[PDB]
RNA sequence: AGCUUAUCACCCCGGAAUUGGUUUAUCCGGAGAUGGGGUCUUAUGGCUGGAAGAGGCCAGCACCUUUGCUGGCUCCGGUGC
């Protein structure tokens, strides 16, 4: 499913993790996809699709919260929100997500 | 009273697995650490003014007395279940 894709891409494209970063990411246009974690709050989230849609990038959501999608990553450290800077043999930027 | 001074807390860069900081007591970190650089409360503490002309320890003077003058030092530290 869904994880499989994030589990490529860990390693065949460039990728970040975090809050801080993903907001630096997606000013200068480097970022093609964002996940949000339900976990987070609204007022956090909210945020992110806001300079997202000023950045033209879609925004994915996950059926989740913060501690399964870091596990869903690769690192066992749980993360809020992940960009994608750019996808390598995966295709989650081009896909029904 | 002036200058100055701490834990705690917060801010800028930065980005983490070969996980790391860390209290006597294991909490914290991608809701962003460790690190580098700063801000803040001023309990407390330090120098200075108050204030050494104050207090204290000592030597001479002679006053049936009422009393005083001349004077010196009043300094530098250390440790602790």
């Amino acid at each position: 499913s869904i994880n499989q894709k994030l589990a490529l891409v860990i390693k065949s494209g460039k990728y970040t993790l975090g809050y801080k970063s993903t907001v630096k990411s997606l000013r200068q246009g480097k970022s093609k996809l964002i996940i949000i974690a339900a976990n987070t709050p609204v007022l956090r989230k909210s945020e992110l699709e806001y300079y997202a849609m000023l950045s033209k990038t879609k925004v994915y959501y996950f059926q989740g919260g913060n501690n399964e999608l870091g596990t869903a990553v690769g690192k066992l450290f749980r993360v809020g929100v992940v960009s994608i800077l750019e996808a390598g043999d995966s295709d989650i930027l081009t896909t029904l997500a």
